[PDB]
């Protein structure tokens, strides 16, 4: 119930833990003297201070570091050569590695996947496994503070994972990144290239669809070029997922759910950067405004709609603070169910540029039931009010579909209506220019203030009744049409 | 029994608490750079260290801070730049804010009102809440040491509320400020003017009509207008209010 924007930046600034043990590991002879070798990390180094196990209660396979999960350790390495590979640690649920390997090739996977989990103790701790790498090359699945076994037993609390290159973490076309409830990552190399499904977001429980289910991806400190490939954001609830990101963030197909967030955030302009016991200064931040030179490059935006019929739709949704917001030529898909889903891509302190069809139940045209109010809804500039919301192609509604555009000057290519109707075409929140170039309708409800559609065509609507073109507000003193043309 | 001239001057000079956790949170960036935003204190900021809930007991909602009803927690804006709102915090039972805002509005009223109660613990302690705000805007009702749920659990001691605007803190006309059997006000503005029913003294449980029902509003600081608008003391019982005005 708190929202996303004040669990990250609670679980932002905390401390490590307080660990007893901290046992320290050093490779010595023999790593750094063979650069092909291709290793293994856990079963000849790690394995000296990581017991495996069975949990009594919903177990598969178990691990942790010595004397319990509140053990941390240090692998000291910094100058072993070679190709690591972890491929096949389950269930981790431990405590504070800090696995720290200059010049030396890492892998997170191969023919097996792994897995980062904490216990909810009452103390609550994190895991903070970290990572040093040179290249990480992820190349299987890595699931980030999951389910152990089934559902009983202990129950599981937040992590962090940080990957930490200095040449790049890329992913292989099967390895599915998918980090849960309280799991964040940390990216801080260059040019992060993700090429497999990401998901943020999952059902932690069989049967939990009510969970808050936060998640984070903070590739904050990326100084090349992020590239994700498939993001899939909320499975079955209503999740709210967040990126930290670095004013450049190329990402590829996005499936939202029906009522799934995300908070992609921009940096700033100038960068980032008994007795009274008084806590430390939890600092917090607001909805600041990205810098200028901050794009953010979606290319489709999918949603998938599948179960139950409430009193409403659900509002799919994603909030930017970027100061553009490309969407690319896959356009916007909108699955619709028996009620009327509503898709929200709001902007900020931005401007939006759509340059693709959109499509419902992926085909341009769409048709929707009576109660299926199908309603996209965009949002340029909302703190600053001084964001275009340019559409630069031709847009198609077919029935019961409403468009509504509250930005500050929302220009467009051509609007046809005139299929469906039943069109609630509402512009009421443009300041002041709406300057679409060629509109057909049939049985409309605009609602302008102030236009220049410099071509009109009204259709007719068959032979039905009390259906109109309905212009539902002030038209005001600047407005213009250069071509009206009834049929 | 005592009379209100001997409660007040023992509720005047007294130690805040002792309180062990006092949590600190400071706003930083994204507040003090829109000055007409219009944000949501409680859920975008306040929520972070506040916790709902249920009193197993006569309940309708319950807050606190952290860990229990002796935990206090600052606010450090100091720059923050908007205007602010409660809107709905009711049977605050927690203790001691100081929610610290120069250059920003509050409104302490939206849709629904706004309630600061403490609890009868063996220390009997106060709460304290304070606020630093530029105006205030009470705009809905605000009851301080009401009744949590009705009468049974545990019962309600004194509290302060502490409000130090520095541009003046007006009232719309139906912003129903009541206070209770503890309760003080302190006021700390210029151009104090509240166009709604104060109701110094109140029934604060339904059937107690031979309690003392002491209460105090102390309009010492504000250096402008002091100006009431409908002023109304006691309620079926024999309460003794008192003001500590400003020579105007």
């Amino acid at each position: 119930l708190l929202g996303w924007g004040l669990k990250q930046a609670e679980e932002a600034n905390k401390t490590p833990d307080k660990p007893d043990k901290v046992w320290r590991i050093q490779a010595g002879k023999g790593f750094n003297e063979f650069p092909n070798k291709e290793y293994d990390l856990y079963k000849s180094l790690l394995s000296s201070k990581i017991d495996g196990g069975w949990d009594w209660g919903n177990a598969a396979t178990h691990y942790w570091i010595k004397g319990g999960q509140w053990n941390k350790l240090e692998v000291d390495m910094k100058d072993a050569v070679g190709t690591y590979k972890l491929s096949g640690l389950r269930n981790f649920t431990g405590g504070d590695l800090d696995v720290n390997m200059q010049k030396a090739t890492l892998r997170l996977g191969q023919f097996n996947g792994n897995s980062f989990t904490s216990y909810k103790d009452s103390a609550d701790r994190t895991t903070r496994v970290d990572f040093n790498a040179k290249n990480i090359l992820i190349d299987n699945f890595l699931e980030i503070n999951n389910r152990v076994g089934s559902g009983a037993g202990r129950k599981a609390s937040s992590t962090v994972l940080t990957l930490q290159a200095s040449e790049g973490i890329t992913s292989s076309k099967n390895a599915e990144i998918s980090l849960y409830d309280g799991a964040t990552l940390n990216l801080a190399s260059n040019s992060v290239k993700l090429n497999g499904n990401v998901w943020m977001g999952r059902l932690q429980y069989v049967g939990a669809y009510l969970a808050p289910s936060y998640s984070t991806i903070n590739t904050s400190k990326v100084t090349g070029e992020v590239n994700f490939n498939h993001l899939t954001v909320g499975d079955h609830n209503a999740a709210q997922a967040g990126i930290i990101a670095s004013n450049k963030t190329h990402i590829g197909t996005l499936d939202l759910w029906q009522s799934a967030g995300l908070n992609i955030i921009a940096p700033p302009e100038g960068g980032y950067k008994q007795k009274t016991e008084v806590q430390p200064t939890q600092v917090i931040d607001g909805p600041f405004a990205g810098g200028k030179d901050t794009v953010v490059n979606i290319d489709r935006i999918n949603t998938k709609a599948d179960g139950t019929i409430k009193v409403g739709g659900f509002k799919a949704s994603l909030t930017t603070n970027a100061a553009h917001l490309n969407i690319g030529k896959g356009g916007v898909n909108l699955s619709n169910q028996a009620s009327g889903r509503t898709l929200l891509v709001e902007n900020l302190t931005g401007n939006i540029t759509v340059d693709g069809p959109l499509r419902v139940n992926n085909q341009v045209g769409g048709y929707a039931l009576a109660g299926s109010s199908a309603n996209f809804e965009f949002k340029a500039g909302v703190d600053t009010k001084n964001g275009t919301a340019t559409f630069n192609n031709d847009i198609s509604l077919g029935r019961f579909v409403n468009l509504k555009v509250d930005a500050h000057t929302a220009n467009f290519k051509g609007i046809d209506t005139g299929n469906g109707g039943f069109n609630t075409l509402d512009f009421s929140g443009v300041t002041n220019k709406v300057n679409i170039n060629k509109l057909i309708t049939a049985s409309t409800n605009v609602a302008v203030k102030n236009f220049n559609i410099n071509e009109l065509i009204v259709k007719t609507n068959g032979v039905s009744v009390g259906e109109y073109t309905h212009f539902s507000e002030d038209i005001g003193s600047q407005s213009r049409i250069n071509t009206v043309r009834l049929e």
